[PDB]
């Protein structure tokens, strides 16, 4: 069958609930696979290994809220974008020093290894310390203990976490930065499959299944 990489934990796109993986990416990929009559296996893994896993054809494709960028297109191929996102700053709820990303100059920021938040921080934020972690809930804990002053990560992730597990200990500040889109990722040379997936995605957007899945996770 097809082996589909996904993220160890990127709420609300893929995350362990019970002993099953659930999420927008999980639901979207299942509807695509039905539409195309493809059998598959889901393989959660830490994000930093995903793009390499594709480069070496260890997996057939991936969904892990993966942002489409020109640099990654040198290494892998992408579907049409299926979700419009950004980055958001999150701080402890008692914080008054940090109102936007501008106030991160000179602060300790926690981020997730291998993701575009690291690339953004290095490019635009004169941090005192950029502390990187394999998974984003490690960064949330670094913030919660006061070992970092903020976390920078994908907007829908920061917002869903606050809403579901933050327990009033965190808040988002400022607006969504760096408008970006997520795509399904493939190794080079998967053009036939990639165009089939793009076709099935257009179908789901026209027949109401995309909107149903979007409303289930994002209301
Ligand atoms: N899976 C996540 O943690 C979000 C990944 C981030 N959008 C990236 O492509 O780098």
């Amino acid at each position: 069958m097809l082996v589909v990489a996904t993220d160890t934990a990127f709420v609300p796109f893929e995350f362990k609930q019970g002993d099953l993986y659930v999420g927008f990416d999980v639901d979207l990929w299942a509807a695509i696979a039905k539409e195309l009559k493809l059998d598959y296996e889901l393989k959660p893994m830490d994000f930093s290994g995903i793009i390499p896993a594709l480069q070496t054809k260890n997996v057939d494709l991936a969904l892990a809220g993966i942002t489409i960028t020109d640099e990654r297109k040198k290494a892998i191929d992408f579907s049409d974008g299926y979700y419009k996102s950004g980055l958001l700053v999150m701080v402890k709820a008692d914080n008054d020093d940090i109102k936007s990303v501008k106030d991160l100059d000179g602060k300790v920021v926690a981020v997730k290894s291998g993701t575009g938040s690291v690339d953004y921080a290095k490019a635009n934020i004169k941090t005192k310390d950029l502390r990187q972690f394999p998974n984003i809930d490690n960064a949330y804990m670094e913030l919660g203990t006061g070992r970092a002053d903020a976390v920078l990560h994908d907007t829908p992730n920061i917002l869903y976490f606050i809403k579901t597990a933050g327990n009033g200990q965190f808040k988002a500040v400022g607006d969504s930065l760096e408008a970006q889109q997520y795509g399904i990722a493939f190794p080079k040379g998967s053009d036939e499959l990639r165009d089939k997936v793009n076709g099935a995605l257009k179908t789901l957007r026209e027949n109401g299944t995309y909107n149903e899945i979007y409303k289930k996770w994002f209301g």
